[PDB]
């Protein structure tokens, strides 16, 4: 076991900074007194203490499994040391660990650096996402099976940056399709990314990039898949956060390019004024407009199609400045001041429709009756809800048109045999107020971590028990019950939300009370005492309390009748093309459920990833100030524990990554030792004896399969290739 010396350096617990560095000064029977470099003297039992590796280089260890002292402080200190010398990447078994640098490293990601990793093995070079990308490319041809790379972490930990690296390297192995997949990121980030408290350039939509490869290995096609874009940001923004980049790009654009839009300072427009943050130090909005147009030309978006897109973006900004006051008649709406009539006229001119038809779209809805057509009027509060509804649907139809035009140039089938898919989702985020959009984001992260848990801890250890192997079970925290809490078919938070959405005039307190009487006897569900309509979920990353105030509203997906009627009446080809013409030999739907639609998309994505061989990259956010050179133990310790990094190191150190059937084993490696006899095609004793003849040790013989350590299968294929070639 462990026995501390009278004078030695050990790790001890501390209220802050997690573990602290100390030196024992006194030794009792079972307790010891440590002395930290800080000077404080702590007293604790020996079992709480952990030995410290004094002989540790600043470079640390490239693999956490090769660490001399496997425990939490050594993992934390190995990470910290490599972070100080700008070595952000580090391996854990086959998994890659990435700590956010929060600074530019041009040499670490140059195209020359790609050539260095072109033929490199996973462990030959220093850890890098290019090595994970190459591993996915090599394992695709050696197996003929599709691959997928899965990037995880909390919000702002570097998933989107990590995905850009994988795409730049994957385009290098198959190489005009390559250029357009790389230029699709700036276009989508202009309309799907915005500043939050967690990330200055936070992804508000999840993407799944699919790279197609033919049998020869060329990049035949590529496709991008986007999931639940947040459109509520268009209308309501918190003070720290910012609206989508496109709005600020257009206000910083050269005046001759946007002279027709009649744009003002950003602080004037209602959809941006709520934030009170209009500029970013890390983002130059003027350059982003020039970069986005440049990227749009690469994808093939016509310059005339670019003008109509920005006309919609500038129109949405004008629409937000249309205030409503009480009309002369009861429950009537009218523009408040003459400035709202300016914006109402401008937004109609930018949308190529009638100014009065636009005004009648927000102030007055029409009731549907077979006997005659009647028009009611709206109160100012109802009219405000009608203009915010118009903007959201206009922005999502615009964002969806982009993803359709992107794949209309880079998406095609050349009868390819397999693909590689890198997955970029939104990270687990928690704010002082948590809406329905957060509920789906954290659900997505919850589902991805379960996939990690299954393919790393559940499926691996079931085989170990199945094969009668000598093995100590490694316990872990499973989040399956949280998934059953949300997407259970016979009553889940998603399923219950559709129930309350069917009943008209259902308040958020009724859906709230329904959650309490149903999930009362549950471990992962909690209710705040003073909050009637707020519910808390014990997420794997931490407790998050949600507000159901807007849950029923965010879930219903519908198109306002007079909204689609106006947008269809537009003289501009692009504006009318944003809404499909329904009701002509077509079915009319009351509303569609976003919760079930998003759940269905999440299951289909999971089923495609279950047919591919996965590769994991765990991103880590080192600090919350979004600045470099700040390594915080508490932030990183809580991410390692809830992410299961400690258990993964334990499974990678003692586990067996590769297993082959006896018949597959004697066929390939029986040629290594011709003198070793074999009784039949699947004889287990020959496997034991053929491995001893080669000199391998630590292997384990199972019920029906052999089990080898991380690098033991690799040298057997190299030994085989040498003898068969001779
Ligand atoms: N490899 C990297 N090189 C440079 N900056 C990085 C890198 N990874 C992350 N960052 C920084 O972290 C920020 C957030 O990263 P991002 O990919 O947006 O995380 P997430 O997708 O999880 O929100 C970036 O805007 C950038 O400043
Ligand atoms: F932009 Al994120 F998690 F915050 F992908
Ligand atoms: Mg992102
Ligand atoms: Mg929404």
């Amino acid at each position: 076991n462990f026995n501390p010396s009278v004078g030695s350096f050990v790790w001890v617990e501390d209220p802050d900074e997690a573990w602290i560095d100390g030196e024992v000064v006194q030794v009792n029977g079972d307790e010891i007194k440590v002395l930290c470099t800080s000077g404080k003297h702590v007293v604790t039992k020996i079992s709480n203490a952990y030995p410290k590796d004094v002989e540790a280089p600043a470079s640390g260890v490239d693999d956490m499994t090769r660490l001399a002292y496997l425990h939490e402080p050594g993992v934390l200190q190995n990470l910290h040391s490599r972070y100080d010398i700008n070595e952000i990447y580090t391996y854990t078994g086959s998994i890659l660990i990435a700590v956010n640098p929060f600074r530019r490293l041009p040499h670490l990601y140059s195209s020359h650096m790609m050539a260095q990793y072109k033929g490199a093995s996973l462990g030959e070079l220093s850890p890098h996402p290019f090595a994970v990308a190459d591993a996915a490319y090599r394992q695709m041809i050696n197996d003929g099976v599709s691959q997928s790379i899965l990037v995880s972490g909390e919000s702002g930990a570097g998933k989107t940056e990590s995905t850009k690296l994988l795409m730049r390297y994957l385009a290098y192995m198959g190489g005009s399709v390559e250029q357009k997949v790389l230029e699709s990121n700036p276009v989508l980030e202009a309309f799907g990314n915005a500043k939050t408290v967690r990330n200055n350039n936070s992804s508000r939509f999840g993407k799944f990039v699919e790279i197609q490869f033919d049998e020869k290995g060329r990049i035949s096609g590529a496709a991008i898949r986007t999931y639940l874009l947040e459109r509520s940001r268009v209308c309501q923004v918190s003070d720290p956060e910012r609206n989508y980049h496109c709005f600020y790009m257009l206000c910083a654009a050269p005046q001759e390019d946007v002279k027709k839009f009649k744009l003002e300072e950003p602080k004037k427009y209602h959809y941006l004024n709520q934030s009170k943050c209009l500029e970013l130090d890390s983002i130059n909005d003027a350059e982003e407009y020039h970069a986005t147009r440049r990227a749009m030309d690469v994808v093939g978006i016509s310059t005339e199609e670019q003008d109509a897109i920005f006309s919609v973006v500038a129109a949405i900004l004008h629409i937000g400045n249309i205030e409503f006051a009480k009309g002369e008649e009861i429950d009537s709406s009218i523009p408040k001041d003459d400035k709202s009539l300016f914006h109402l006229k401008t937004a109609a001119e930018l949308l190529s429709c009638d100014e009065k038809a636009l005004e009648d779209s927000l102030c007055k809805r029409i009731m549907v009756t077979r006997d005659e057509t009647i028009t009611k009027t709206l109160d100012p509060e109802a009219a405000t809800l009608s203009r915010d509804a118009l903007a959201k649907v206009m922005y999502s139809r615009l964002f969806d048109w982009l993803v359709d035009k992107i794949n209309s140039s880079i998406g095609q089938d050349h009868d390819s045999k397999y693909l590689i898919g890198v997955l970029d989702i939104y990270g687990f985020e928690s704010f002082k107020t948590n809406s329905f959009e957060q509920f789906c984001i954290n659900l997505t992260n919850e589902k991805l971590q379960q996939h990690f848990n299954q393919h790393v801890f559940k499926m691996e250890q079931e085989e170990y028990k199945k094969e009668e192997i000598n093995w100590s079970y490694i316990e872990f925290v499973d989040n399956q019950d949280i998934l059953d809490l949300i997407e259970k078919k016979p009553g889940g938070i998603i399923a219950l939300l559709d129930e309350a959405c069917m009943f008209p005039r259902s308040t958020h307190e009724t859906f709230a009370q329904k959650l309490y009487q149903t999930f009362k006897t549950h471990k992962r569900f909690t209710k705040p005492k003073l909050a009637r309509s707020d519910f808390t979920i014990c997420h794997y990353a931490g407790d998050v309390t949600y507000q159901t105030e807007l849950f029923l509203d965010k879930n219903k997906d519908y198109v306002i009748a007079e909204h689609q009627a106006l947008l269809n009446s537009s003289s501009c080809s692009f504006v009318a093309s944003l809404f499909p013409p329904m009701s002509d030999d077509s079915k009319q739907s009351k509303f569609s459920s976003i919760g079930t639609r998003f759940k269905q998309q999440l299951v289909s994505l999971l089923e495609i990833l279950n047919t591919t061989e996965p590769h994991y990259i765990r991103c880590i956010k080192p600090n919350n100030l979004l600045k470099p050179g700040i390594f915080e133990n508490e932030n990183i310790l809580q991410q390692l524990r809830c992410g299961g990094v400690m258990e993964a190191i334990r499974i990678s150190c003692a586990g067996y990554p590769t297993r082959k059937h006896f018949d597959e084993f004697l066929a390939r490696f029986g040629i290594l030792a011709p003198e070793v006899l074999v009784k039949n095609s699947d004889d287990p004793a020959a496997c034991k004896k053929l491995l001893d003849k080669v000199g391998l040790e630590g292997y384990q013989i199972g019920k029906t399969k052999v089990f080898l350590r991380a690098g033991q299968m690799a040298d057997l294929d190299t030994r085989r290739t040498e003898v068969l070639g001779r």
